[PDB]
């Protein structure tokens, strides 16, 4: 039984705060945390900050912080609920709220008691994280099936400092036989990337974004790409090593139109573009480059550009903004054809039972689920977990650098070592990694 | 009883691998993860490095991992150690490798056990590791003392990339009333310089380096210590806030002089200074700016030129590289006069008793010591636990920003609330907080 639940504020990756929660039991204390989005959706669950512009820039989470302490708590520990039940203990969380938002307490007050719940229930029932999430997802575990991790190596959009609009440039090892050998690589092209960055634009562009990449100061993702590749080539890894993009074009739509210098405040507006536009210069890139997953390629609403696109894409298209793992917004992509990937965000809907049924979903659609941090990361590595339960076959959770990116990678091992035979690693399998 | 030791590889904070050990008792499993100095000192007990060229650029600590697995762990379950005598874990530590340096086994491999005993001596206590910690080296805890933690939020030197020769430039808000108060101003003046810093310098100079601060490409130290006088002014918080340097001068010693452009293969050999002309420098900057400590003034050997510079200069003088956490060496230091504190690194000198060792002889000669990450961190929390438990008032763990470095940081604020009225913050008396 649930004996307390309480919350506390502490700071992400980026130095502002969020929330924390612990949720005690007879097993003992559990502590989830709340990860935050740069880049958010229009559509996401509400994230609530305080907004005194005279304490944390007007982002500090007291607020947040007082409805779990406040108001949830008490509620919770009162009803007496089996945490093993998530149904049960989400149920309880949206009701206290009753807003179809989550603005009433704030999806990052619910979050945490959500996740820490999850965490209680593993440990009354003995097993490992992961484990306990498969239950709850009802996901096959013979066997288990450990993700491609998509590393963003190179930053940009709104997480980097610098010129360049398209947000994330990854890498993914899918051409690595196990998790462990994939990181290696991984890391190896990391650290020929960050040389050959400062060798070709200078000592600065070595220096990283918020998500641990290395942030050159260029116009167009061809430069990033070209680094990329030759990154892969110098470490010895052709063939082995693919690439995704997360173009996060919310980010860059305005009066109808991308504007790929949206960085700049003067930018000329006689040089933004059409979706069919956009369109051509994605198939320009993904005709030269081995990129196997576009994200967010076209704004959150813009359905019609990504039905378009989508039938002429031959390689995965994930939802990010498009969807903010909401299975009302999926079920609607899944109809309009727009996508066949969903990126799984627990923040971004607000509870871990929604987040499971987000990917259920898409399952049930012949689609993929690659788990995401957020650029806000922590040292929480519930996401590890997750993607393990899930049985995805692919995750992002940043470049091999900073420990809110590796805190997940480090997690990831842990996992593989423990499962050893049990488990396999979904590689080119990653798409449909669920379905192996 | 410890039943099982064991060792596997993670990835630190810069996408280099390092050693991770876990200790198994009638408790639980214990973890403790090995850090990483990228400006070490020539003295440090010796990190263990693989060299194969073909496996993460020759970093790979596979060989430190199998020292404790295969020599470490028999031989010490065998012993069926006490791990609540912290000095019969080390002498048989030490024993086993029977190197002056840790060369045989690694200090990569001894520490992780030393570290992991204490955590799991806790666990069997019944204590927080930071109350344990607090108990094995005899420290007053009532009350504990909080520290002011030393924020390095602009990055230099071997620690971004750019022209900048000096390591770090630290705000240390010493006019906050508590922990959690310091922390916040502190945030806020790194958002402050962060906007500042892309406005004078450029998009890209708002990137970051190693440890979460940002990385201008600027020649002088002045240039650095301005954006900070007029981040804090910004911020609102003149008058809390003092600065603190790292010059990491041995980084930059060559041929008896100091190169302050030691990162330009073309530097001006015309330019380089002497000990005398550096002092020069180091006073000019102490006039003009809030700087209550500097550190690493002059090489890890330029004894002279420390214990001249020490005669004038009336501000603390932290010992890093020189001391290399090794009481041999602060015995000379403190004989010289070279300096009046010490930097505590566990994995310079490898094992958590003699850390203790060095800090006890420090607060004996009336020295303060400064508890400190290294460049190359992870998601482990010890330090943190450290310095509340050695009482020392001040620790540097970085910018408030990457979350290796949070983490830390995030420990604190838990401690803090933990502890409440059992505990006081240094505020201005850092220097000889545990003499509070
Ligand atoms: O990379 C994670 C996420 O960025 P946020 O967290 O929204 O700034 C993305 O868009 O995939
Ligand atoms: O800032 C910590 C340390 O840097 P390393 O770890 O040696 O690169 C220093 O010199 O104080
Ligand atoms: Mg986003
Ligand atoms: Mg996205
Ligand atoms: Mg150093
Ligand atoms: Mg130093």
């Amino acid at each position: 039984a649930v004996s307390k639940v309480y919350a506390r504020s502490v700071y992400d990756s980026r130095g502002n705060p969020t929330v924390e929660v612990e949720l005690t039991t007879e097993k003992g204390v559990f502590r989830s945390i709340v990860p935050s989005g740069a880049s958010t959706g229009v559509h996401e669950a509400l994230e609530m900050r305080d907004g005194d512009k005279s304490k944390w820039m007007g982002k500090g989470v007291l607020h947040a912080v007082k409805n779990v302490n406040d108001v949830i708590a008490p509620a919770f520990v009162k009803a007496n609920i089996d945490v093993k039940d998530q149904k049960a203990v989400d149920d309880f969380l949206i009701s206290l709220d009753g807003t179809a938002n989550k603005s009433k307490l704030g999806a990052n007050a619910i979050l945490g008691v959500s996740l820490a719940a999850s965490r209680a229930a593993a440990a009354e029932k003995n097993v490992p994280l992961y484990k306990h999430l498969a239950d709850l997802s009802k996901s096959k575990t013979s066997p288990y099936v450990l993700p491609v991790p998509f590393l963003n190596v190179l930053n940009g959009g709104s997480h980097a400092g610098g010129a360049l609009a398209l947000q994330e440039f990854m890498i993914a090892p899918t051409g690595a036989k196990t998790f462990a050998e994939a990181l290696r690589i991984g890391s190896e092209v990391y650290h020929n990337l960050k040389s050959l960055t400062k060798k070709r634009y200078g000592a600065s562009a070595g220096n990283v974004g918020d998500e641990g990449g290395v942030a050159p100061n260029i116009q167009t993702a061809e430069e990033a790409l070209d680094l990329i590749v030759d990154a892969i080539k110098a470490a010895g890894h052709d063939g082995k090593v693919k690439i995704g993009l997360d173009c996060a074009s919310s980010e860059f739509f305005k009066d109808g139109k991308y504007d790929l210098d949206f960085k700049n405040p003067n930018s000329d507006k006689s040089k933004w573009l059409t979706g069919p536009q956009l369109a051509d210069l994605y198939h320009s890139l993904m005709k030269r480059y081995p990129i196997v997953s576009i994200e967010d390629p076209f704004a959150e609403d813009d359905w019609e550009a990504w039905s378009h696109f989508f039938k002429t894409a031959g390689i995965q298209i994930v939802a990010d903004d498009l969807t903010v793992t909401n299975p009302k917004r999926i079920a609607t992509a899944i109809e309009k054809k727009a996508a066949d990937a969903l990126l799984l965000k627990v923040n971004q809907i607000g509870t871990l039972s929604e987040s499971i049924k987000a990917a259920q979903d898409s399952f049930a659609a012949g689609w993929g689920v690659m788990v995401s941090h957020r650029s806000g990361e922590t040292e929480d590595t519930f996401i590890a977990d997750l993607v393990v339960g899930l049985r995805t076959g692919q995750i992002k959770t940043g470049a091999p650098a900073r420990s809110e990116r590796l805190a997940k990678l480090n997690q990831l091992l842990r996992i593989e070592e423990e499962l050893g035979d049990n488990a396999v690693f979904a590689g080119e399998n990653f798409h449909h990694g669920d379905k192996l």
